[PDB]
RNA sequence: UGUAUAUUA
């Protein structure tokens, strides 16, 4: 009950050595505790929110605070969302409270003031990781509103540097049903998704996902669409990224490197064996026609070794791709 | 030989 420094609780945020302070206390105290620096900071939370050490404080403050004292944070703040979501201090508070949120009404209220800017936040530095917390924290019922707002600037999201880390999210914490319209939009531009720097990855993740269930819906419809241009995509930057996951994903690794063989032909294989990413590409096809059929490997095999003559046998994708022919 | 992802003091 020992409180020198009650009546100016406040003024001692000023500082880094201020807030780190506060916060032993609350660790210590730690409930009166907080009746304490709750009623004198409330008034300034959007402030300390946004602040380089108060935010801290606000961060101990809603693990220690009461459900009525944080409807009142959150009530506080809501208004402030977004600015306090583009801020590097801002977005570590706020991800807390929502960390911390037991009721509905926390949840509607935040749902509520996130909404009409999900697009925004997702595309957003430090703004993604609030609408990334509400995907990992809240009842699917509840961000029910960042799967629309997403779903319907799809491609959008999916090709932007952070954009894409929440659609991963999505696919993480979403319903099948919220998932599989997510997905049947992403599915009708996989081509373009697959060539693009950020979207490749999202077109991989998908096919993660089920890989990690053991039940396949997206990775089929995916080789489907891609897989008639295997080779065009092994030659390409971020396609061919796509290509090596069908690859490493035993249900349909067969049929691709069965493709490759197929429609590629001694020619494809060429093309491969020469592309700064296609060789990276027949390193895997072999390595793994290998583990799994040796049919497969030995076709592959018999056109990659006379095909292995001349200054290719110097380069260091040709050693790497060399030592890939004997290893049965 | 080839891609992303603030880990605020």
């Amino acid at each position: 009950v020992l409180d020198q420094y009650i009546g100016s609780i406040h003024s001692l945020c000023k500082d880094q050595h201020g807030c780190r302070f506060l916060q032993k206390q609350l660790d210590i105290l730690g409930s009166k505790a907080a009746d304490a620096i709750f009623e004198e900071t409330k008034d300034y939370t959007v402030e300390l929110m946004t602040d380089s050490f108060g935010n801290y404080l606000i961060q101990k403050l809603l693990e220690e605070v009461t459900t009525e004292q944080r409807i009142v944070l959150t009530k506080i703040s809501s208004p402030h969302f977004v600015e306090i979501s583009l801020n590097p201090h801002g977005t570590r508070a706020l991800q807390k409270l929502i960390e911390c949120i037991k009721t509905d009404e926390e949840a509607q209220i935040v749902v509520d003031s996130l909404r009409p800017y999900t697009v925004q936040l997702s595309k957003d530095l430090n703004g993604n990781h609030v609408i990334q917390k509400c995907l990992q924290r809240l009842k699917p019922e509840n961000f029910q509103f960042i799967f629309d707002a997403i779903s319907d600037s799809c491609i959008d999201i999916a090709t932007h540097r952070h954009g894409c880390c929440v659609l991963q999210r999505c696919l993480d914490h979403g319903t099948t049903e919220q998932c599989d319209n997510l997905c049947d939009k992403l599915l009708a531009l996989v081509d373009k998704l697959t060539l693009d720097p950020f979207g490749n990855y999202v077109v991989q993740y998908i096919i993660t996902k089920e890989a990690e269930k053991n039940k396949y819906d997206y990775t089929h419809k995916i080789v489907h669409l891609l897989k008639p241009r295997a080779i065009e995509l092994s030659i390409h930057k971020f396609g061919s990224n796509v290509i090596e996951k069908i690859l490493k994903t035993a249900i349909v690794s067969e049929p691709m490197i069965l493709e490759i063989l197929n429609n590629g032909g001694e020619t494809g294989i060429q093309s491969l064996l020469n592309d700064s990413y296609g060789n990276y590409v027949l390193q895997t096809a072999l390595d793994i026609s290998h583990k799994q059929n040796d049919y497969l490997y030995k076709r592959l095999s018999e056109i990659v070794a006379p095909l292995l003559v001349g200054p290719i046998r110097n380069t260091p994708h040709g050693k790497r791709i060399i030592g890939m022919l004997h290893l049965d």
